[PDB]
């Protein structure tokens, strides 16, 4: 389909209601490692099995949180590129599932969104790098350390300056621990503007303060549950305070070069100073690496969300055509 438009009312309103109440998953309901996706899967914005169309994605984030129009085009088509089945239109939340449809040709994954190294990365704040084992299931041991630096940081809350401890804690213990820790490029870019998401989208909209309790936070990371009488934010938001983030603990891009505590700078790498090199390095490496000889139906698929990613880009930004016009 079309990408969804921008909420025609995005009034801060009860998300939480008879329409969309929490349900326990069932077998084969697959949850990832977002917990943004998995609470719109498990009150029903999302088919509730966690397989959907990049439009019900998009549709979903911003009625059920007001995510902005823009950043939800971009996310939804980055990871449906990388993650998700071309052809039928499907995306796993979570696992690779039969339930995306016939598979394209390697090298293409279709992993869903647990597929490690395409969207989701490296020194998350709840889930562990996939070096560990697992890079989707919630984490009680970092969510403990979250609550941790809620307390230091936050006066008990999650706010943008937690965040900014948060995200480069969870770095330096990447660094410390994980000899195959990659922070470049995509990954880069995502793991800052996914700490501020909790601070401005987890929040109840008739606060709207960016302080969220301890509470909400473990509502949505490990039960992918809305609290009881949710509000969404009261107007279109994602990465706002992204800045403030960033500002904490400036980072270059770079990757442990097969050891621990060898974390090495990559000039290629995108960076917040060349945005637009990290859409291009996306769509001609990173896609273009999944499907580099794609047949007929595959190029046109690949060239329709292709554009849907671009609408999602910043103003500024020349459209690249790795499968030409
Ligand atoms: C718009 C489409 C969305 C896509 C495709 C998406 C995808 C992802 C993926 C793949 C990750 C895992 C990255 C990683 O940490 O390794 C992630 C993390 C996250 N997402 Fe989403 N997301 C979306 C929207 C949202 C929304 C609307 C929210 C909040 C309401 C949200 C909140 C988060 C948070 C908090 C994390 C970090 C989890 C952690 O580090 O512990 N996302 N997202
Ligand atoms: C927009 O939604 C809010 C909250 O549900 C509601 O109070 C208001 O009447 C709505 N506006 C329109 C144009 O329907
Ligand atoms: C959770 O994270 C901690 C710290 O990284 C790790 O030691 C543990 O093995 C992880 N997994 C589980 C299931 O707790
Ligand atoms: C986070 O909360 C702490 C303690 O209340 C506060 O000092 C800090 O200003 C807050 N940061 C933001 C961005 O709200
Ligand atoms: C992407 O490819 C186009 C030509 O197809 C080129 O104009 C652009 O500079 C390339 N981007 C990068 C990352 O080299
Ligand atoms: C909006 C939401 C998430 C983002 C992640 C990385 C870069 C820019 C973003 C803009
Ligand atoms: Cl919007
Ligand atoms: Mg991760």
């Amino acid at each position: 389909g079309l990408p969804p438009g921008p909420l025609e009312n995005s009034s801060a309103k009860l998300v939480n209601d008879e329409a969309h109440p929490w349900k326990p998953l069932r077998p084969g309901d697959i949850r990832g490692p977002c917990p943004g996706l998995n609470t719109l899967a498990s009150h029903g914005y999302l088919p509730r099995n966690g397989v959907a169309t990049p439009a019900q994605i998009i549709n979903a984030v911003q009625e059920g949180f007001n995510f902005d129009n823009q950043a939800a085009i971009f996310l939804t088509y980055a990871a449906h590129l990388v993650d998700g089945n071309l052809i039928t239109d499907l995306l796993s939340i979570g696992r690779k599932t039969r339930l995306t449809g016939p598979d394209p040709p390697p090298p293409a994954s279709v992993g869903g969104l647990n597929e490690h190294g395409t969207f989701e990365g490296d020194a998350s704040m709840t889930r562990g790098d996939a070096f560990f084992g697992n890079n989707h299931d919630f984490n009680e041991t970092l969510f403990e350390q979250l609550v941790d630096y809620s307390n230091r940081f936050g006066g008990g809350k999650y706010n943008l300056t937690v965040a900014g401890e948060l995200r480069f804690k969870r770095i330096q213990d990447s660094i410390a621990t994980n000899p195959n820790f990659s922070f470049v490029d995509f990954r880069f870019f995502t793991a800052y503007g996914e700490t501020t998401f909790p601070a401005n989208l987890f929040v109840d909209g008739r606060r709207d303060d960016g302080q969220l309790d301890m509470d909400a936070a473990r509502s949505f990371f490990q039960f992918s549950r809305m609290p009881d009488d949710f509000f969404r934010a009261p107007s279109p938001r994602s990465g706002t305070g992204v800045e403030v983030v960033v500002q904490a603990h400036p980072m270059q891009p770079g990757r442990n070069v097969g050891k621990i505590n060898s974390y090495t700078v990559d000039p290629t790498s995108s960076d917040f100073s060349t945005p637009c090199l990290m859409y291009e390095k996306f769509v001609n490496i990173t896609v273009k690496s999944l499907y580099p000889n794609p047949t007929v139906q595959l190029r046109k698929a690949l060239n329709t969300n292709l554009d849907f990613l671009f609408q999602g880009v910043a103003a500024g930004c020349t459209q690249v055509f790795p499968y030409g016009r």
